[PDB]
């Protein structure tokens, strides 16, 4: 099974992990009301609506009824409500789901965040090698076993002890080899850890971060942040 | 009499106008938890805690204790709660105090902002006129008065007719006085309408922004904002 992206984000955060869990809403009002509160900290602020349903493509997928896209940036809180109510009661429809499209009845709202980079990072067991492997590229072809295809030299894989887990040298240098530099290769060695403990301590079969980006916080300065998230469990 | 910021900015919100009123806390923790709460819409964003007590000056003002200011940035949530801690129950000492000081029982959190310009702007009751005026400057030599007698050209005295309020023309004009263009003009113009619909539907005798700001948003749109506000009321 999946969890929904909100809530695998508040349980990177609750780990250590910087990630932007928005807030949850269940109706057009709550989700306007979220935009119109952001606004008495960030006036003038963008926000991105995101439907929360357990299926990937949102941001490309459609909705039944004509709207276009899961993942939606709005101006106001009127748009805010706008976008909800097309997606709350709705049934979207993308790659992962076929015509059968998933039911929606939430969305995270959130602010909108500059993002100057984008990578894709993942933790799940590997079993032909026989342990839990993290896998990173700075490619932005969006399908993960796209650019495995056709740029092997893209897709960085970290094998991890199972028994001591993942050493500060292992994420240093995967940092650099996706092209940080300066307080960035820290930050991100600090964010990593933080997602190997959601997958280690929660038994999860995988954690994704597609993506995992830079964004500039609203002073400028640069910091890794989740900006989606996707956890799996067996049950 | 006079009330409190957060109280004057939520104010001018409900007039339209653009004001970070940011969140009141009551308390050091409650104060931490508004932090951190933020951290999940712009994660990683610094923050500012200023004090809420009926006197001006609490930028250079210091408290009983020692530290130094009403108005201090703060990197993290714990920060935050450090700086509320000598701030509520505590007393703060400005120029407009004296040594006596003056109680704080309460705090403002607020997302820090890229500020790029201040102005100041006020909206009196002119009784030499009979009729309410706007005084504004881009300078930023603090004492209004003290630029008033330095430059009396770098102040903008605007009439108002109560019956017809601002008109487009005069607030055009003061726009582009302060030096703003582009969309900034017709942001000005709504932000004061909203702030002389204050002065007049709330029967004030003085609107006082300083400073009236320029900010970014956290992607980089130039927005009007008041940062600071005091409304003044008789009893
Ligand atoms: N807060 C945000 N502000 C701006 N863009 C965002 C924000 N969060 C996500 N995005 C963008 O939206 C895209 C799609 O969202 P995402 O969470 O990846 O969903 P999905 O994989 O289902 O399409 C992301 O690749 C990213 O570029
Ligand atoms: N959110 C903020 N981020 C950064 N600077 C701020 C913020 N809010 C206010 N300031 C700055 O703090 C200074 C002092 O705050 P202010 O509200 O004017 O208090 P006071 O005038 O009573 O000292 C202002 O001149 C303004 O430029
Ligand atoms: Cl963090
Ligand atoms: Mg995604
Ligand atoms: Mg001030
Ligand atoms: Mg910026």
């Amino acid at each position: 099974m999946n969890i929904h992206e909100w809530q695998s984000k508040q349980l990177i955060q609750k780990y250590g992990g910087r990630a932007q869990s928005g807030e949850v809403a269940f109706s057009p009002e709550r989700s306007r009301d979220i935009a119109k509160k952001l606004w008495n900290q960030f006036p003038g602020c963008k926000f991105v609506v995101k439907a929360q349903v357990l299926a990937g493509g949102r941001g490309k997928g459609h909705w039944e009824h004509g709207m276009q896209g899961g993942v939606k940036l709005a101006k106001t809180p009127e748009e805010v409500y706008e976008i909800a109510n097309e997606m709350i009661g709705h049934k979207l429809i993308t790659k992962q789901t076929g015509a059968k499209g998933i039911n929606c009845n939430k969305v995270m709202v959130c602010g909108a965040l500059k993002i100057l980079k984008e990578f894709y990072l993942s933790i799940l067991l590997d079993r032909a090698m026989g342990c839990p492997v993290i896998i990173a590229t700075s490619q932005g072809g969006m399908g993960i076993e796209e650019v495995a295809q056709k740029c092997p030299e893209c897709l960085f894989k970290v094998p991890i002890s199972v028994k001591n887990g993942p050493t500060n040298e292992q994420l240093v240098k995967l940092a650099k080899d996706l092209g940080l530099e300066g307080d960035l290769v820290q930050d991100c060695v600090d964010n990593v850890k933080a997602l190997y403990q959601v997958f280690d301590k929660c038994d999860s079969t995988m954690v994704e971060i597609n993506p995992l980006g830079v964004i500039e916080t609203p002073t400028d300065e640069k910091v890794i942040c989740c900006l989606d998230a996707k956890i799996a469990f067996d049950k």
